[PDB]
């Protein structure tokens, strides 16, 4: 597999998360990494993109709530998401444009008061 996504989970309204998309390919082939959000039965909706030389492209609705960054040298891009609301519950996908174009397998984010319920774990 080319892309490994993680950093998702369940968080209460108001919280933040930082999704990660790690590519197994070479850092020199990186051209851009875009992020998309797909709410339950909704269409995949583009959120933003980071380019190799570091420019940051954000969709009109984002208005500063989400931050795209790249690890120094772990060939990984991050999407930090703040002030989460139940409406942000979705599967978040990264897409890499390098030597070839690849989709990630998605990361589920759930924003709910039930994120404060941990008895299944402990």
């Amino acid at each position: 597999v080319q892309l490994q996504q993680s950093g998702g989970g369940s968080v209460t309204p108001g919280g933040s998360l930082r999704l990660s998309c790690a590519a197994s390919g070479s850092i020199s082939d990186f051209a851009a990494m875009a992020w998309y959000r797909q709410a339950p039965g909704k269409e995949r909706d583009w959120v933003g993109t980071i380019f190799s030389a570091g420019a940051l492209l954000y969709a009109e609705p984002v208005k500063g709530r989400f931050t795209i960054s790249r690890d120094n040298a772990k060939n990984t891009v991050y999407l930090q998401m703040n002030s989460l609301k139940p409406e942000d519950t979705a599967v978040y996908y990264c897409r890499l444009y390098a030597e070839a174009i690849y989709w990630g397998q998605g990361t589920q984010v759930t924003v709910s008061s039930a994120a404060a319920h941990h008895h299944h774990h402990h």
